[PDB]
């Protein structure tokens, strides 16, 4: 009865103590049917609450909203909160529920992977069940300290959580997996090693080949992307970049959730600056693959087969994937796609033209329009440097920047760390549009499938726009419990690496 005092605060502030009405006699007979879950849904800024303050406005109200809440509370909004819905989506079956007090459009129809986006809420999500993901580039260490941390905060923070850890045993010394072993049957972790993997995916190859190629154009991230999208890995739960924090007042009653596509992805947006013809500004959705959601579901297995046939599609030719990057714009690229190189030569190459110290290597490198724009030369500059490179040595070329613009060994550095500061936009594109959420986002029906003019509405938000069903139907980091803010939030204005070979 202390329980039952708590309840009727929280319904008397939900509804904003009125006086238009009699409050103590609505509690009253809707309390045997009342949780402390359901008054969430009837505060201001809820579809339920709005459709109160039109029925205050009129005649027999007491009755009207009485009878109303029963309804919207017995038909709509319990049995939403004891099945993991969100707000927005108790809002939305409001909304579907009462078109005699809600004017709402129809659902739009949005693509997502080849999906419909559903408002049924049918796609169902274990929070309880989540995996990472460690490749360790050094043998002597099974995971460094900050990444068993995280997994030791995560435990307590989740405190009965589910936690898989997929490794590669091939990547560590005896000791070393003797120690991975330890940790994770004393931390409860359940292990998978992605060296004896039982699948038919033709991504199992691709992950192989990225960590068997460490050291000569691998990357292991590219490699953790990857087994994202293998359904013998991933079939239920969550997966979750190793590091991320859990924010324990997230984590929902029923540990589950559910969504309107069987695989979710953390999503947000971004605003541009006005463009033509009406100078108006778009709403281009994001999304990131830190945090992903697989449906226990048959759908789950069918999204996540189109994405890898993407993905492999991608690791066959990935000089079209590329062809908008930075890297692009060289003459070494050009080369390496006439000859067919693939995606480990291409980045070893990168990297070992970063690794030379040789400015005549790095024109070689970059090409001559690269290599102006790099050092911000002329044309005429430029012309004369190619017309003469055969006949070159290093300080020749020095000399010739210099002139351009008394220590050539300290301006050889200057030069040099120029054009190191490309090395990283040059090099992220090579794990982020082939294997990362560049990829996965072009792959789920990229950028044009995901912008559209802006619209702001009024009042309660509801899946009535494109941006909106995806917030409302597809965003895992906004109904799980992990945080993130590795992309941008729900309608941020366009104004407001561990995995990078040193
Ligand atoms: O030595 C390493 C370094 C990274 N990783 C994996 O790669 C993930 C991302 O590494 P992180 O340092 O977080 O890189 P970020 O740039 O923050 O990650 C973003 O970009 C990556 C590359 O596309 C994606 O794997 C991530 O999900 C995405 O959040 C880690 O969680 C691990 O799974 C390893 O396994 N071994
Ligand atoms: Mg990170």
């Amino acid at each position: 009865s202390n329980e039952l005092s708590k309840l009727r605060m929280r319904f008397f502030s939900a509804l904003n103590h009125t006086s238009e009405i009699d409050l103590h006699t609505l509690f009253d007979n809707l309390k045997s049917n009342l949780t402390l879950g359901s008054i969430e849904h009837l505060q201001e800024g809820s579809v339920t609450y709005a459709i109160i303050q039109e029925l205050l406005k009129g005649a027999d109200a007491q009755k009207k909203i009485e009878s109303f809440l029963k309804g919207a509370i017995k038909n709509v909004i319990h049995p939403g909160v004891i099945k993991g819905l969100t707000p927005n989506e108790i809002n939305w079956n409001v909304a579907k529920a009462y078109p005699e007090y809600y004017e709402h459009e129809k659902l739009p129809d949005v693509t997502f992977g080849g999906f419909k986006v559903r408002d049924s809420n049918e796609f169902k999500f274990k929070t309880n069940v989540q995996t990472s993901i460690w490749f360790s580039i050094k043998p002597e260490l099974f995971m460094p300290s900050k990444q068993q941390e995280a997994l030791k905060r995560r435990r307590e923070q989740y405190p009965g959580c589910k936690i898989r850890l997929i490794y590669s045993s091939s990547l560590l010394n005896p000791e070393a997996n003797r120690q991975m072993k330890a940790f994770a049957k004393k931390q409860n972790i359940s292990l998978i090693d992605i060296d004896s993997v039982k699948t038919d995916s033709p991504l199992y190859p691709l992950i192989k080949a990225e960590l068997a190629n460490l050291g000569m154009g691998g990357n292991p991230a590219a490699a953790s992307d990857l087994c994202r999208w293998i359904p013998e890995l991933f079939n239920e739960g969550f997966y979750v970049d190793i590091d991320l924090p859990v924010d324990s007042s997230k984590i929902v009653e029923g540990h589950q959730i559910t969504g309107g596509v069987p695989i979710m992805l953390n999503m947000g947006s971004i605003i541009s600056e006005p463009i033509a013809p009406h100078h108006r500004r778009q709403e281009a959705v994001c999304m990131n693959t830190d945090i992903i959601a697989y449906a226990n579901d048959r759908e789950t297995q069918v999204m996540m087969d189109t994405v890898a046939l993407h993905l492999k599609n991608i690791y066959d030719d990935p000089y079209t994937a590329l062809k908008d990057t930075p890297l692009a714009q060289t003459a070494f690229f050009n080369r390496c796609e006439e000859e067919g190189k693939n995606i480990f030569e291409l980045r070893k190459g990168l990297q070992d033209a970063f690794r030379s110290d040789s400015l005549l290597e790095l024109y070689v490198f970059l090409g001559p329009a690269k290599f102006k724009e790099v050092f911000k030369l002329k044309e005429t500059q430029i012309k004369y440097i190619d017309d003469h490179i055969s006949e070159f040595n290093e300080h020749d070329l020095l000399l010739h920047l210099i002139s351009d613009n008394l220590d050539f060994g300290r301006a050889k550095v200057m030069y040099m760390d120029i054009a190191k500061e490309h090395y990283s936009a040059f090099y992220k594109p090579l794990v982020e549009e082939i294997s990362g959420p560049g990829a996965i986002y072009n792959a789920l029906g990229g950028a044009s499938n995901f912008t559209t003019t802006h619209r702001r509405s009024t009042g309660p938000m509801l899946p009535t726009t494109p941006p909106r069903v995806l917030q409302v139907f597809c965003d895992a980091h906004d109904k799980g419990p992990f945080v993130s803010d590795n992309i941008a939030r729900w309608q941020t204005n366009v104004r407001e690496l561990s995995w990078l070979p040193s």
